[PDB]
């Protein structure tokens, strides 16, 4: 039987996408370039804080000084980290606490394998501390997904390889360094998307105990 689920965050647990999107919205507004929709936002997806902050400039040709880039960027995550205290228990996806009670009640591990500088602060406000046993440091990884390093540390933090456990994930990135660490994964969303060679499940509520245990079966 598997012995851990690794858990990414956004996408997953719940939705920090729509907040990081509003923050980059609201601060091209305030320097008065336009464009800066849902659409255009699929750019920002992974990138880093200052790649996203010059694509957002390039909009309109802007130029800014070494000085006022750095600040525009600090300006943005402190914008970002207001919107977030906000969080509450209510916006856990569904299925996803009835996983986790199911999970602890049957003494297999728990790990957060997410990017998110702010995942144990976010973990708290939904009140879930409680069910995970490690939460891997996005800032000690020498390499973000796709490469698996963020998955390996967070199997090693709860005491098991990789290879004992299963990865949930949304996203193209997070199946491939799932798959890459030597964890089975179990996407959310459609094939199109994720892969014809993994289990994929429409939305979080099918995440379940019983589900898990069929797909370990039969791997
Ligand atoms: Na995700």
């Amino acid at each position: 039987m598997f012995k851990a689920v690794l858990f990414d965050l956004d996408g997953v647990i719940t939705d920090t996408a729509e907040y990081h999107f509003r923050a980059w919205k609201a601060l091209a507004e305030e320097i008065g370039i336009n464009g800066v929709d849902r659409q255009f936002n699929e750019q920002l997806k992974g990138v880093s804080r200052e790649d996203s902050l010059q694509k957002i400039l390039d909009l309109a040709d802007k130029k800014v000084s070494a000085e006022e880039f750095k600040e525009l960027a600090k300006r943005k995550n402190d914008n970002y980290v207001k919107m977030i205290q906000d969080v509450s228990p209510a916006d856990v996806y569904p299925g996803i606490l009835q996983l986790l009670k199911d999970l602890r009640s049957n003494k297999i591990k728990i790990a957060l394998a997410s990017a998110s500088k702010n995942g144990p602060f976010l973990l708290e406000r939904m009140n879930l501390t409680g069910y995970f046993d490690a939460i891997a440091d996005p800032a000690e990884v020498a390499a973000s997904k796709p490469a698996p390093d963020i998955f390996i540390a967070a199997a090693h933090a709860v005491g098991v390889a990789p290879s004992e456990s299963i990865g949930l994930e949304n996203s193209q990135a997070g199946i491939q360094a799932i798959k890459d660490s030597g964890a089975l994964p179990i996407g959310v969303g459609r094939p199109e998307d994720l892969g014809d060679d993994i289990v994929i499940v429409p939305d979080t509520s099918h995440y379940t105990l019983e589900f898990l245990k069929e797909v370990w079966l039969q791997k």
